[PDB]
């Protein structure tokens, strides 16, 4: 349970995002998701009602990244539990990567993990309890043909981790991330069965992931039930890799 | 043996780089080395002798390293072994860390590694040979306090040489990082190790030679770490 829980999500408009908020809200949580519209952002207050509220952010402006934390902290508080789920993809061999992909690659997935764990864990310390998860990437593991700049950035993200954990570790915050395999998004319902039947080949549960799954396996590293788990990864992945 | 090929170690003035540049020298190759600044170009052009070169090169600047490779492409020609190195810290705890010195490290030590691959592949392709060596870090897969930025960097090039390697390893190229430990450039660092001793320069260098070898040529996507001990995976 998180009664009494103020958890923050990053892109949280659909698919892994909008189940990580889900989950909190069903468990009592005052939840916080952001979209980069603002659209998306009363879309997500529409779905989390009276439990929380969407916000409009850009985690590559820090102007709007104070903005929105200060406007967390007088509606709702200060953030008990870190979700960071902000991250795209813009795929390419490295012979055809331009420039500003491997930059907006590295800001919106790699530099938003630094200045979004900067700016929430001044009050998880003064606490003595806080939270750091990061959806990061069986690709930052595994690495993959077309995204070296998407897997750049997901192995990043465990470094910096693994970092901020000895940083605060004994202060009752523990940072994580989970490593998603393949989950089915819309985009996933959207390939040719030509397609799907590939990627599922070297899935050994021969299934593709459910968003919730990984909304389960967020959930878990943020319980209180897991203060002894730091600077670890948890990969959920249907055995696609194995570590 | 390394006759014939033609190898660019970046930020090669001293420690790491410069072992690494001799190291190639001492074994056939034709090596370039750069610096930051004329002052370091010229002491590298010095060591390498009229077996190397040594420049000026900013990684953080694309016309920088566009201008050095036309150089070595024109007195030197095409470049079979890429090896990089240049790496900066400027070291804080998380909260004290201001966003400058995490662009830094960042730009410095993680973008220039997708440049200056990006920019050498092309002909390695071509010719159906390549190497690609980068400097890691310990500190990059176990992780330090005070150095969010420079481990994020650091263990992202191996989810960068993971990925490059995939895309090039059916024409006969590899890439590979050589992640350090404690390298001499107190003994409570050295309580953590269980060589009981620091590593030498030369020793990095012995790692990147390795790997850069045609005995090496089924060695990919790996990091080989010498460390004494430091981290075991
Ligand atoms: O499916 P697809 O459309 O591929 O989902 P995307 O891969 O486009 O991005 C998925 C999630 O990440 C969020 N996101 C992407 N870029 C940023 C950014 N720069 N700043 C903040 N949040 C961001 C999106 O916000 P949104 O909710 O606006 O898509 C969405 O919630
Ligand atoms: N020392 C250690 O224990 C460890 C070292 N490493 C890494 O391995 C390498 C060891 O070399 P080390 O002697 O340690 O570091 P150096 O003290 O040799 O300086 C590193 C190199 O980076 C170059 N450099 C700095 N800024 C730039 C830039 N903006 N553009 C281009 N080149 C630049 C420097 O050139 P100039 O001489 O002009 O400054 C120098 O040659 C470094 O990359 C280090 O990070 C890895 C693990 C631990």
């Amino acid at each position: 349970s998180f009664e009494g829980k103020i958890v923050l999500v990053t892109g949280a408009s659909r698919g892994i995002g909008r189940a990580i908020a889900e989950t909190f809200v069903a468990r009592g949580a005052k939840v916080i998701g952001t979209a980069t519209s603002e659209s998306g952002a009363e879309a997500i207050s529409g779905y989390l009602g009276a439990n929380g509220k969407g916000f409009m952010l850009n985690v590559k402006d820090a102007q709007s990244i104070d903005s929105v934390l200060a406007s967390i902290r007088a509606e709702f508080g200060e953030i008990d539990i870190l979700v960071n789920n902000a991250g795209i993809t813009r795929d390419n061999l490295l012979m055809r990567m331009k420039d500003d992909e491997w930059e907006d690659i590295l800001d919106t997935n790699l530099t938003s993990v630094f200045r979004l764990s900067k700016a929430v864990m001044c009050a998880m310390m003064k606490k003595r309890f806080g939270r750091i998860i990061t959806i990061g990437s069986v690709v930052g593991t595994m690495g993959n043909a077309g995204q070296a700049n998407y897997a750049a950035a997901k192995a990043g993200l465990i470094g910096f981790s693994k970092s901020l954990a000895r940083e605060v570790a004994s202060r009752g915050i523990t940072v994580n991330v989970v490593a998603p395999g393949y989950i089915e998004t819309d985009m996933t319902r959207a390939l040719t069965d030509d397609q799907r039947a590939g990627i599922l080949s070297s899935v050994p549960a021969n299934r593709p992931g459910d968003a919730k799954e990984i909304a389960s396996a967020v959930a878990f590293l943020a319980s209180d039930e897991a203060g002894y788990i730091t600077g670890e990864t948890l990969h959920v992945n249907g055995g696609m890799y194995m570590i």
